[PDB]
Parts: C-alpha cells; structure tokens; sequence
C-alpha cells in the first residue's frame, strides 16, 4: 500500500489484529448480607426488613433462572407538760421526713422502673438504625456494580468496581492462570470483552453465583488494519472517483480488504473472533498496491458520490468540484493540478467551509458542577443541668443552726 | 425524485427522513463532587462520614486505577431520782431525739444530692449523646442517598473508561430552566436537541478522579448538527407481485437517497435513524447502477426484477401498520378465515389497513393490532409511624402533702410546748 | 443442503426462525412514595426531604417528556426552761431545714416531668422519623435499579427481571394477560430482552411515572431452519481451492436460500427477525449447497488472505495442507489424505490444537472470588448502671426510729413525774 490520495483513496489509522478465542474462567460470589451479630437483637427488626428488600431482588433473578434451566435442559407539772409538747412536736416531725424518704424513694424507682430502661431502649433502637443505614449502604453500592448483571440472565460486560473484586491491588492479577500485558487487560476494559453470565442464587444464604469470562487476547504477526475513505479527484477537467471497501488488510506481503463487522476496535488493535480478511479482484489489489493504472474508476455524474470527507482533525475535500473557504465564505482555497484533492487542516484554517457547511474546531463549553446541598448537623437537644444547691445549702445551714440549739440546750441543762 | 408507481411492482419505500452530520462538537466540564461541606462543630457524625467516605473509596479507586493504567497505555450519767433530775433528764433525751432526726435529714440532703448528681452526672450526659448518634444518623441517612442518587445518573460512567451516554438527570445539570441551554458555544433547536435526546448521542467520558477531594471529573461532548440541505432517505421494502399472470420480485437495497435531482442509495450502516432524520459521521449515499436508479426514477421497465420460483421471496410485509402482500399468489383473508380479500390481475399488490379489517389474515396467520393487557403496578407498601407514646409522669405529691402537713402540725406543737413554757 | 465439508463450506448451528409483529401493550404505574400514616408527625422532615430527592429525579423526566410533545406535535426551774426554749429553737431550725428539702424534692420531680421525660420522647420521635428514613431511601434505591436506565432516557429500553417481576404473580406466563404464552417464547424473550419499555407520562404532584410495556408475540414459521455458515480454503489434489458463500443461510420446505439477519436478533432455539430474513441466491450457488458440487464457484487461491482455518463448536477445521496444524505440541504435526479437503480439529482429541504456532487451548478456570461486606456486629445501645440510695436511705429511717426510741425514754422518765 502507498500513497494515492492523488486518486482520491486516504487510508489512515493503520492498526494491528488480535484474536479472542481463548479465555480463562473464574467464578464470583455476591453474598448481599454480612454476618451480622448483635447480642441484644437490637438491628432485628431492621435485618428483616433488609431480607425482604433483597427477596424483591433475588427472587425474580431465581424464577428466571429457573425458567432458563427448565427450557435448556402545778408548776413542775407545768415545765413536764411543756415537754410533752416540744415531743409530740418532734414525733410530726418525724412523720414528716418518714414521707419524704417514701416521696424519695418513689423518684428513685421511677428513675429505674421507667427512665433508665428508655434510655435504653431508645439507644437499642438507635443502634438498630445505625444497622440499617449499613445494609442500604450495600444494597445500594450492590446494585450499582452489579445491578445490570441480576438484571438479564444473559451475558452482560462488567464494571470497572466490579473487577475491583477479582484482583488485590494489580489489574493483572484478574487472570490467576496465565501471565498478562499491562496492555492486553486495557484493550479488555476499553472493549469490555470481560463478560459476566449469573449462573446461580441461594434463597437461604442470600448469595449469586456469577461466571466471569476473561479473554486470552491471540496477537496476529505482521497483519495491520486501515481505514480507507475515497473523494472523488480532478485530472485536468474531468473528475472522477474509485469506490472500495471500508478496511484494508496486510498479512505478510499480501493485501486484501478487511470486514470487521464483527470485531471491536480497541486502542492500536482490533480484536476479532476470527481473522476479518478476505480477498479483493485483481484491480483493487492492484489499484491499492501501486499499479494505479487499474483503479476501478467511474466518472462521477451524480451529486451522490461524495467530494470530502473527514480524517484525523481535519477535512480532506475535492476542491475544485466542491467550494472549499477558509476562514469565511469569502477566501476560496485553490489546489493546484498537481493533487487530486486538498487536505485542509484545522491549523490551517480554523473554520474550513465546504459548500457553506461550517467545520470548526470543538468549542470549550462553561464547566457545570453536579453539587450536593451542604448538610450541617445541628447537634442534639441540650438539657439544662438540675440545680437544687441553693435548697440543699439551706437545708445543711438550717441543720447546723439546730446542731448550736441543742449544744446551747445541753450546757443550758447542766446545773449540778 | 422517486415515483410511487414503483408499488403497483411490489416496491414500498416508507417514511421520508432528513439527513444530519455529525462533526462538531463542544467539549463541556461537568465536576462531581461526592461529597459535601459538612458542618457539626461537636462532631456528632465523625462515625459516618468515616463509614460514607470508605464507601466513596471502593467506588472511586478503581475508576482511578483504571485511568492510570489507561493515561499509560497511551501517552452512762447517773439516775433521775427527784423529778428535777427527772426532768434534767427527760428533755437531755428527746434532745437525742431530736439529734437523730438532723442525723435523718443529713442522710436525706445526701440521698437528693445524689439524685441531682446521678440525673446531671449521667441522665443528662446520657439523653444528650442518644441526640449526638442520631444527628450521626441523620447525615448517614442523606449521605447514603447523596451516593444512591450519584450513583444511578452517573454509575454507568463511573464504571467504564468507554465513553457512554448521559442520562436525563444527568444532562440536567447542564442547564438551569430550557433543556436549550445545554449548549453554551452556540444556539441550538428544540428539534435538534430532541434528535440528541432521543439518540443519545450526547456522550461523556471521565477523565480525572482526585482521590482526596473525592470529585470525578467529565467531559461532555455534545454534538452539533449540521443539517444536509434537500436530502431525504427512505427505508424500502420490495414484495412479489403479479402482472398477467407471472409472478415478479423486486431486489432493492434497505435505504435510498433524495440529494436535490439525484438519486441512489444509502449505507446508513455506521449511523444512527433519529425522529426527524438520520444522523451520520459522513454521507451514507453510494451510486446505484444504471438500470436500479432508472427502475426506482420511474423507468419501470428498467427493474431489474425476476420470476420468482422459491418460497423465499417474501409475497407480504408488515408498513405503516397494515400489510401489503400479493394476493393472488397468497390468500388474504381481511376479518377471519372466511371474507376473502381479491386482487384483480392488473394491480401489483394490495394494501391491507387495519381500520378495513381489524385482523389482517395471510395463509392462516393472524396478524392482529396491539392488544392493551392488564394495568399493572409498583407500589410500595404503605408505612404507617407510631410515635413511642409519652411516659405517665412522677408522682410524688400525695408523700409530700403529708409531708409538710405535718411540719405545721408540729409548729402547732411548738407553739403550744412555747405556751406552756412562757406562764412559768 | 447438505455435508460440504469437502470444499471448505462449514454449516453450522441450525435454528429455527420467529417473526415479531404482534405486540401486547400494557401499562405499568411507578408510585415513587408510599402512603404514609404518621399521627404525630415525626418524620415531617425526613418526608419533605425525600420529596426533594424525587423532584431532582423526576423533574428531568418531565422537562424532556415535554420537549417531545412539544416537537412530536438563776434557779434550776429557771435553768430547765432556759434549755427547753432551746431545744424547741432546735426543732424550728429542723422543721425549716425539712422545708428547704420539701421544696428541693418537688423540684426534682418537676424537672423530670418538665424537661426529662419530653426529651425521652422527642428522641423517640427523632427516630420514627430517622428510621422511615431508611425506609424511603431503600425504596429509592430498590426503585432506580430497576426502573432507573428508563426513567433516565426517553428512549425505548429493555426490561428487567425484577422490573418484569410485577406484571406477573406467580408464572412468568401470566405477563402477556391477553393471549397464552409459552414456556419456550418468554425465554427467547427475555434472552433477548425484546420486551420493550418506553416512558411515557410523568406526575409531579403524585410522585408517580408511567411506563408502557411493549410485549411481542412470536409467530413460527414452519419448516424454516437458519444455518451459520463458514467457508475455508480446502485442497483437491495439489490445487488450493475456496468458495465464499453468505454468512447465513436458510431452509424452507424443499428450498434453500440466503438469511440476512442483520435486522434480525439470534435467541436460543430460534431467531427472531422482524419478518422473514430469507433471500435468493444465484443457480450456481444454490445448486451448490444443495450436492450439485460441480457448481460450486471455486476460485483458486494465491494469497495467504484467505482463510485457511475457522473455528466451529469448540473445535477448529482447517487446511492441514496449506497450514501447519499441529496437535498438542509445535512437533506434532497432523496430517491430511490428499483426498479430504479439510480436518475437523476436535479439543478431544487434540487439548491444543496448534495454527502455524498460534495455541488454542482448553478453558483453564482460575481462582473462586469473592464480594463480601465485612462483617457487622452491633454494640448495643449505652447502659446505665441504675441509681442506688438506698443505703443513704435506709440511714434515714433508721435514725428516725432511733428518734422514736429516744421520745418513747423521754416520755417514760416524765410519766414517773411524782
Ligand atoms: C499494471 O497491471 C497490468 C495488468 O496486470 C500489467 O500488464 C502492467 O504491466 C502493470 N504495470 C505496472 C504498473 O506494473
Ligand atoms: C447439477 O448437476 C447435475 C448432475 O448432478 C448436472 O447434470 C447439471 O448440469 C447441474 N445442474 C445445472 C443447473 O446445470
């Protein structure tokens, strides 16, 4: 293969081949539940509610598997009296305090029978909760990895975190088989050749079994892939153009045409099922290799056949049957006899025209922002801290003063 | 450009379309952030936001790892004996009365002291952190939604270095009110948009994570549509028909172009079929030969047509609904097995509307229209909230009304115990 | 057709072929918030919030449904007084202490009323709000996998089981309500995830989305059959020989014909095209593939671009002539009599079967992986050790019956007055 654009054919993008028909198997199991314990059963009316979460999941995923397996296969008297008194006055007295240890006691066991216990009861239920947001948390992360896998009993291609779960820390060691490129697995992501197929699901363990599927990429000696894109071209005043496939091929010194609807275009390779090669009569096989004197050339008449086209940044154009402008409507590019066709690049014009038509350069847009409200935690509830001292200090105040009396009582009552 | 005599010879051409190309595009950054500022001077979801960003972690590392390995590849006293002693006595006794009773109140002014001090020193403290863990939860709770939403709109970018499509919600953060404003460099139609929309040719593919910040980093490409001025494409279906008795067969390619006068056909392969038209990289027309573009112009004694002998070619088809099948080399049976459908021998075909007969009949197959099944729902269970009820408050009021009835009860005493004390 | 090995001509996988035109519409109404029953309103805000999540979700949806029907349309008498007027100033200061403490309980009392036992239930309330919470946020969550590769485009879209999961009950059978399904139809169905959904009206005040589900039913052609075919270069005597046939082809009664199943999409038992994918294909070639093996159009071969050798049901056929086809090792070369124009290569009986040096081996199975959530195990909520007084307490009562003692002595030494 050449140079004959003079002849209006560009081939561009050379690249080479690989062939996936070796691969390596590994299985995965999704267990959708953690082992969870918790002594006092405080998350268990939350566990339950997660279950049922996940039947909604896995059941669905069951019945159709169930469905593919079942189709595939009087004076002293007086001072006497006056004690009487001041005693029967100490014995309320004592009827007194006697209630208020019962009125103490009371606040007590209500502090035990009632608060303490809720107290409780609510952390149990907070420590529940807690539970939950750890199982949504799984769920959620769960179906957003694997989500389109439970979703089809069919193959399906996997995500990049979902790989994240077949190697410790080095991409390479997906395969635990065979010894891998750095290279060979990015053609794999780039392409997600990587399919994974759910073969089985556990109602009691709450588990899926996934077949993951990784290929042996086959590198191919000396074979490289083209694009080919033909414009018509003027030789002196007649224009004319030379249709041919889409791809072209070469194995060794042999060239032919390359159809590669099946394969997958990967970075500087394409990766096939089988070699897309096939062979083109005698004139393409010569117009392409040189002896141009063969090209399958049409005189064009019809404003179908195409006088530009768009290869690697840029616009390669007929300029003499098409208006080619380059910074406005009004600067027409010539081409000189020499060439067939013109390869305006967008260094050189920022805005190449063809017919009017405007082709510029990708235009910056204003950056956007996916952005959550901010959240500020307004803390608990605060309750002020009780005070009594003020009474209890009277109370130990009064006391005291009690204490003197009866020490002034005691002296006064000695008299010997 | 196209006559539609062509169906009298078994050949339909369907709805016309425009035609776009697609070669400009602009580039647009779209920033996602994982997480938010988050204010809690007392620290109340330390605890979560831990949880929150190890989850953010297992999510983004391995976009990360993926770009990198990508950006690589490619670049006793004594006795009373008279009563004086007696009553020296007696009143030396109840003073010891009264003594244990101050003992009595010192052990209560240490029983409540304690009970200020156990409600202060862990009753409160205790309420106040249960209100700290559920501050925790509140912010767990939006966390975790923050990262079910995030995750639904962009998860499927977030799991590929593929390039993909934006979702609605996603695209909507694009733009504040018109779903127009989308583009920025430019202006662009409702119809042009729709085109992106329903194609979903708007795509995007991330190119940076910041493993610290915990942001991803898009970039959106939208297209700009260039619009193929007077150029339509129509999808074409060929049938057998019969002309004097012979039965003929059309082959004709899937797609044909209108270029101003022009004509022939389009390889719409490597494009995308829009509303309005298609939308393709390039040009999909390719030049029919002499005698296919005469045919399809109007030379109808141009077609290239042959007897058809085989079962293969197909003698009906399935167009705007409808069928249209050649009726005498097959039985149209219009509403049931029994009315038949006729064709005279000068005709080419017969069109079949589903208004005329609601259940088109072709050699015992029934071909019906839509039959509208069972509404169905996804509806979540209702949840009902029941508030813990209050607690039946303390009472302790009946103990301390006897209480300080009493502590009256005993100033009479005193006052009576004065009395007798002062007319000595 | 029938056994062409002998030129190269490989027919593969035979399967059977479904049209699709008749649909079964029905529709399928997304209710994004359930009915909530909350009395004393605890969740209000957990409520409000989550309405506020469904309108980022929803909203979008609304704005692009309308952009398209915007466009789609001094003595000792005197001494014993002295010292009782001080015991009875004793007994007052006692009685004002018993009053400072009577206060001091009350208050006590009032606090746990008026500021504990509130706060016991706002908490509890706070949680009945945080906990439906939960709730709702699964349900988003539940919902978007399911419905959310619809609910972002407005696009057709294939369903999942678990959306599929509630147009039936029990069998997967009852999906189509209008007809009877069988077995067999649904699995190509879901195999291919022909069943189409398409959003179609989208409420904002009800927080609700509707969706139409498109169901197909197929219709089966008889006798029909669509076989996958490859072509391989083979060897007749010293000559190399290849015939390039259709990558598919197709059998109908007694006749045979190409199958261009480009618009076509390949199930398990069967493909299921849009309407019959088959063609006619020129005398020579026809009579080819049906025996008529002088009329095959060989052409001869010059090029190492001609495919030399192809693989089929796990196995390999190639031109062990014009290729070193070597069995289980570079060394061991396999052989081909002049006569045959291909050897089918078996994995049984070659484990690695050798093109030129390429290996294609077995299917090694590597090391069983894991998805797992470390483990939670729950500490329990906070405990109080309950509050104990009644040691003090008992020092209370106690000391009173002292107290009661010391009154019954002071009485008795006065009962004796005289
Ligand atoms: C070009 O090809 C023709 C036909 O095969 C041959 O006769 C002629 O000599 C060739 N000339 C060149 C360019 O080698
Ligand atoms: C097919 O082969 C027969 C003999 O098997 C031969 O006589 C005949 O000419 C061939 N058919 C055609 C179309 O000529």
């Amino acid at each position: 293969i050449t140079k004959l654009q003079h002849v209006g054919v560009l081939v561009n993008s050379p690249k080479g081949m690989k062939i996936s028909q070796n691969f390596e198997t590994r299985y995965l199991i999704l267990s959708l539940i953690p082992k969870i314990e918790d002594s006092n059963s405080c998350g268990d009316q939350q566990i339950k509610q997660y279950k049922r979460l996940l039947d909604r999941l896995i059941i669905p995923l069951y019945d159709g598997l169930r469905l593919q397996k079942d189709v595939i296969v009087s004076d002293i008297e007086k001072l006497k009296e006056a004690i009487r008194d001041t005693n029967k006055a100490v014995q309320s007295v004592q009827s007194s305090i006697g209630n208020l240890i019962v009125a103490i006691k009371s606040v007590q066991d209500y502090v035990n029978k009632e608060i303490v216990p809720s107290i409780a009861r609510l952390g149990c239920e907070a420590a529940g909760l807690q539970l939950g947001i750890a199982l949504t948390q799984h769920y959620s992360e769960l179906t957003n990895i694997f989500g389109d896998n439970i979703g089809s009993l069919q193959e399906k291609g996997i995500k990049l975190q979902g790989i994240a779960s077949l190697y410790r820390t080095n991409i390479t060691e997906i395969f635990t088989t065979s010894t891998v490129d750095k290279y060979d697995i990015y053609d794999l992501l780039f392409t997600e050749s990587i399919k994974v197929r759910v073969i089985d699901v556990d109602l009691n363990d709450y588990s899926i079994t996934l077949q993951v599927r990784l290929p042996l990429l086959t590198r191919l000696l000396n074979t490289q892939i083209y694009r080919v894109d033909s414009i018509s071209y003027n030789i002196q005043n007649r224009e004319w153009y030379i249709p041919l496939p889409s791809h072209i091929m070469t194995k060794g010194a042999f060239l032919g045409g390359a159809d590669v609807k099946e394969c997958i275009e990967a970075f500087s390779s394409y990766i096939c099922p089988s070699d897309p090669g096939f062979v083109l009569n005698h004139e393409m096989e010569s117009c392409l290799s040189g002896n141009i004197s063969q090209c399958p050339r049409t005189v064009v008449k019809s404003d179908i056949v195409p006088r530009y086209a768009f290869v690697n940044g840029g616009v390669v154009a007929n300029c003499i049957t098409t208006t080619c402008t380059c910074n406005g409507i009004g600067n027409r590019i010539n081409q000189p006899p020499d060439q067939g066709v013109k390869i305006i690049t967008h260094k050189e014009c920022n805005t190449i025209g063809i017919n009017g038509m405007l082709f510029n350069t990708n235009k910056e847009g204003t950056l956007a922002f996916y952005t959550p409200n901010d959240i500020t935690l307004n803390n608990s509830v605060a309750l002020d801290p009780i005070d009594i001292s003020i009474e209890l200090n009277k109370a130990k105040s009064d006391l005291e003063e009690s204490k003197e009396w009866i020490r002034r009582s005691n002296q006064k009552l000695d008299s010997i």
